[PDB]
């Protein structure tokens, strides 16, 4: 039934233990928490410093170890509930740049992480801040088809889009150029949906901040978008 706060649970010594250079080590201290969080059942919002923790081992050198934290991160949502809409942006944020892993089952993983959370969450705490944009900003060809592709999933399920989705945009107008096609393809799938929201004098005029040529063909498909909303 009740509530714990475990963050005297995540103790000085567990934290560089999760942080040692031995994996094995690492592991230990991971094992700890999936405990202490099974255990406890239902958890206060306030975890101390394990937030720090876990986003190093999101980037661990041993891809068990991404997944079992990212399993962590899943059960966290659980525990935790809409609450832990306080930790999307210092937590959350750094699970979608999992979604640039090489390894279909570790971006598979990361985005059932990323979607637990949504559904303790909701998606405004998502597209709030410059955050995601920042994201979906880099050269990884993983990360924006994943990305996209959520967004493609996940846009027809609101009615109060932040001002912020805007910032998307310039991005999602550089996937459709994307060298990747698989990118580009999702960048097309994703069209409908961001206009849907921004509408498309928002939209259409976004791309007076590409060059001729693009700013060209993006209009181009833009204007096979206005056949669905």
């Amino acid at each position: 039934l009740p509530r714990t706060e475990i963050s005297d649970k995540i103790t000085s010594e567990l934290v560089s233990k999760i942080g040692d250079k031995n994996w094995k080590i690492r592991k230990e201290g991971l094992d700890e928490v999936a405990g202490i969080i099974n255990d406890a059942k239902f958890i206060q919002p306030n975890i101390g410093e394990l937030p720090t923790a876990l986003k190093g081992r999101l980037n661990d050198s041993n891809k068990i170890l991404v997944q079992q934290t990212l399993n962590i991160l899943q059960q966290l949502a659980v525990a935790m509930g809409p609450n832990i809409k306080q930790h999307v942006k210092n937590l959350g944020i750094p699970i979608i740049t999992v979604l640039g892993d090489s390894k279909n089952n570790v971006r598979a993983a990361a985005l059932a992480t990323v979607n637990a959370w949504a559904e303790q969450t909701g998606m405004k705490e998502w597209l709030e801040g410059e955050d995601l944009s920042e994201e979906l900003k880099k050269e990884n060809p993983f990360l924006r088809q994943e990305l996209l592709g959520w967004l493609a999933e996940k846009l027809p399920t609101l009615r109060s889009t932040p001002t912020d989705l805007i910032l998307c945009v310039p991005h999602l107008y550089s996937c459709l150029e994307d060298r990747n096609g698989d990118v580009r393809k999702k960048a097309q799938d994703a069209l409908p949906f961001f206009m849907m929201h921004l509408g498309y004098e928002k939209m259409a005029k976004a791309t007076g901040k590409l060059k001729p040529t693009s700013k060209d063909q993006v209009l181009a498909m833009l204007e096979k978008a206005k056949v669905n909303m």
